[PDB]
RNA sequence: AAGCCCUUGGAGAGCCGUAACGGUGAGAAGAGGGCGAAGGUGUGAUGGGCCUUCCGUUAGGAGGGUUCUCCUGAUCCCUAGU
């Protein structure tokens, strides 16, 4: 699993913080996204609620942002996670 | 004026910011805004109030000015944090 999130930072294009990708992705211009278990409830319906309305595919993080954020490498922690170019990884029929 | 909210915005090997503690990807920075104390300023107030000149000196009568620039400052308030 990691292997194959690793080589998306590699090269393929990523999105960070959930203002971002939920204003793009109500637009249906994301390739996928995976949110930790830490996402405040308020916005996870939401999520799945704008998840179907174009079908791009969800992974459920059980970690939280911080572990996201340690893949992530950044030192602060991630809640989401948006994705536009999944480059060269093998991620998206998850 | 704080605080708290609205868009935009997109930042970390660091940035924002405090008297202090802290805030920051859950959107910081910066831009625009909204709700919005105390107070303050106009008006009320060509009326009185304050001092004062003089003539009248019973009875009263007639004027003058009442500005400007600054400072500290409450145990008297509201406003915030912790």
């Amino acid at each position: 699993f990691e292997g194959e999130l690793k080589t998306l930072l590699r090269s393929g294009k990523v999105i960070l913080g959930t203002r971002k990708t939920l204003k793009l992705l109500k637009t249906g211009k994301v390739k996928g996204v995976v949110v930790s278990s830490t996402l405040r409830q308020d916005l996870k319906d939401d999520i799945m609620t704008f998840s179907k309305f174009s079908d791009i595919p969800i992974y459920l993080y059980k970690g939280s942002g911080y572990e996201l954020g340690t893949l992530c490498g950044k030192p602060f922690m991630v809640s989401v996670i948006g994705i536009v170019d999944e480059g060269e990884s093998k991620i998206l029929e998850f």
